[PDB]
């Protein structure tokens, strides 16, 4: 169909050099979820579908991602989506106010299994800082993967930084909330494990 086209004028955002104003941007006060890199957006469309109370922005810089979500979006009859096409983290640092977010939430980001691609992995203590920077306090900070190697690394990024608190009662890894749904990659209750990895960290005061 023609989704980029019908519906990116209405629930599309445009980059800016500007920060986003939640309130003229979504019509109203209330409670603000960020997905990275969404892909087709079928976890962002469910989720917004469940919480018509709260808002949601979505970013994917692959463009035919993008439309399959508006396509989706709109045949669910969404209000509360809005989303953009550009690289995450300009917007971040452009367009996204601090302390502003109830959530973020990166599921599957590139795992760029190479050892000489490790540094393209998006997850890293600056990115995670600027992350965290966008977090309102109890805000969580929420990634997936289903490469052990990336979630062992995701794990190490964010023990180390001042503000961020593990959610999981053994440290490490948290059981699948409802704010993301089983995929393909996932064999749950395996007995191998799930093979799908979520961390989930709240921002709290940083104590040193």
């Amino acid at each position: 169909e023609h989704a980029l086209e019908n519906y990116w004028p209405v629930m599309g955002v445009e980059f800016s050099e500007d920060m986003l104003d939640f309130p003229a941007l979504f019509g109203r006060e209330a409670p603000v979820t960020l997905e990275i890199g969404f892909g087709m957006g079928a976890s962002l469309v469910a989720m917004a579908k469940d919480r018509p109370e709260q808002d949601f922005l979505g970013i994917e810089v692959h463009s035919p991602g993008v439309g399959a979500c508006l396509a989706s979006a709109h045949e669910e009859g969404l209000s509360n989506l809005r989303v953009m096409c550009h690289d995450a983290v300009e917007v971040l640092h452009k367009m996204i106010p601090d302390n502003s977010l109830r959530m973020v939430q990166l599921f599957f980001p590139d795992p760029w299994h190479k050892a000489r691609h490790n540094k393209r992995r998006i997850v890293q203590v600056p990115f995670a800082e600027l992350v965290k920077s966008k977090l309102q306090l109890g805000g969580v900070f929420h990634m997936a993967t289903d490469w052990e190697p990336y979630a062992e690394h995701m794990l190490e990024v964010m023990s180390s930084i001042d503000g961020y608190k593990n959610l999981s009662e053994s440290n490490d890894y948290v059981p699948r909330p409802a704010s993301r749904p089983v995929t393909k990659f996932e064999q749950r209750g395996h007995r191998l494990g799930h093979g799908v990895w979520d961390l989930m960290f709240e921002r709290v005061k940083l104590e040193h």
